[PDB]
């Protein structure tokens, strides 16, 4: 081991990667074939599951002060998992019939809150990191993700003409 700047970057990294997929899939969600749906869920499922561990190590990596939301985020994360995979699992069966675009719209909505949530996790605790530094005993961009999230919203409302 060397420094304690390994886990701090790990979580801040995963929180971004997962977002990249959330939007990507939302783009080709329509044309999303039945062969890409199987693995698709596996991708999102990994993000949420990973987030649980990422935050776990974030506790110590950050100064005790923002554990409130972090704690509630743990149990909450689990629920979001079963909830997400649940609805998504339905679309996989309600796609061969005809009502695909329907479940697709709502589907994106769910993943939308998840993507932003996973990111907000580190964003929130971030305020604590500076709280200690800018006071005493000191120790993939924000805007980039913001703009990306915006498009995701519009993509859900409806396709490009």
């Amino acid at each position: 081991m060397a420094n304690l700047d390994r886990s701090n970057d790990k979580v801040y990294e995963n929180v971004t990667g997962l977002v990249k997929a959330v939007i990507e899939m939302s783009s080709k969600i329509q044309p999303a074939p039945p062969e890409e749906y199987v693995p698709m869920v596996k991708e999102v499922g990994l993000a949420l599951r990973t987030l649980l561990a990422t935050v776990d190590e974030s506790l110590p990596v950050l100064p005790a002060s923002t554990h409130r939301e972090i704690e509630m985020a743990q149990k909450l994360l689990n629920s979001d998992l079963a909830e997400l995979i649940n609805k998504m699992k339905l679309a996989q069966q309600y796609v061969m019939t005809s009502l695909q675009q329907e479940y697709k719209k709502q589907m994106l909505t769910a993943a939308h809150a998840l993507a932003v949530d996973a990111k907000n996790l580190l964003d929130v605790i971030d305020q604590a990191r500076l709280k200690m530094i800018s006071q005493s005993r000191p120790h993939s961009n924000l805007s980039e993700l913001d703009r990306l999230l915006l498009e995701l919203n519009a993509v859900q409302h409806n396709p490009p003409s």
